[PDB]
């Protein structure tokens, strides 16, 4: 369950469940892997990442979440909470499918 996060000159290798979620941001050309203790930018695409494993799920245009690290979901406000206290958002379309 190892994923290579290509950073540029170097890669970081982490386990699937080290990842809370992946984020696309308009402020970077790189995606952001939200790990338990820090964020790491890397080159990738959300669609491909969602296909690596059933636990990964595209819940928003900007986010692919790791279901194994979800603590709770507020379906009304569409907020997804992770074990490390980070959150992301879910679209109306996908919130109930997470």
């Amino acid at each position: 369950e190892t994923i290579e996060l290509k950073r540029g000159s170097n890669s970081v290798y982490v386990q699937y469940d080290d990842i809370m979620f992946f984020e696309s941001s308009t402020k970077s050309h790189r995606l952001i892997a939200h790990l338990d203790n820090r964020q790491i930018e890397f080159y990738g695409n959300l669609k491909e990442l969602s296909q690596l494993d059933d636990r990964f799920f595209r819940c928003h245009n900007s986010f692919v979440v790791n279901r194994h690290n979800i603590e709770s979901i507020d379906s009304k406000e569409r907020i997804v909470y992770f074990k490390n206290k980070e959150h992301c958002y879910a679209s109306v379309r996908n919130v109930k499918k997470i």
